[PDB]
C-alpha cells in the first residue's frame, strides 16, 4: 500500500529504506495529482514487497520540497540508498513510471 509521509519520518521511511522508495509529491488543489492518483495506486499492488510507495503533501510539508526543489506538482522522484535516482514532472501513464522503476530493480 501507499503510505503519507511528512516532514517528520521522511528522513527514517525513504531515506533509510531498505528498497526503491517511490515517493508522489501532490497536494489538494493539484488535479493532474488526482489523475495519477489511482495509477500509483495500482502500482503500489503490482509490486508490493518490491518497491515502496509514497506521497507527501507539499502544502503541510514545506521542508520536504524545498529539500529537493520541488515546485510543480505532481513531482515524483525516485530514491534507492538515501539518493534520487530518477525524477519526473508533471503527470505520466503508468507505463511511463513502470519503465523507471523497472530500470532501478
Amino acid at each position: 500500500s501507499v503510505i503519507e509521509i511528512n516532514d517528520e519520518n521522511f528522513e527514517e521511511e525513504v531515506l533509510k529504506s531498505d528498497k526503491p522508495v517511490l515517493v508522489d509529491f501532490w497536494a489538494p488543489w493539484c488535479g493532474p495529482c488526482r489523475m495519477i492518483a489511482p495509477i500509483i495506486e495500482e502500482l503500489a499492488e503490482e509490486y508490493e514487497g518490491k518497491v515502496k510507495f509514497a506521497k507527501v503533501n507539499v502544502d503541510e510539508n514545506p521542508e520536504t520540497a524545498a529539500k529537493y526543489g520541488i515546485m510543480s506538482i505532481p513531482t515524483l522522484l525516485l530514491f534507492k540508498n538515501g539518493e534520487v535516482v530518477d525524477k519526473l514532472v508533471g503527470a505520466r501513464p503508468k507505463e511511463a513510471l513502470k519503465e523507471r522503476i523497472e530500470k532501478h530493480l
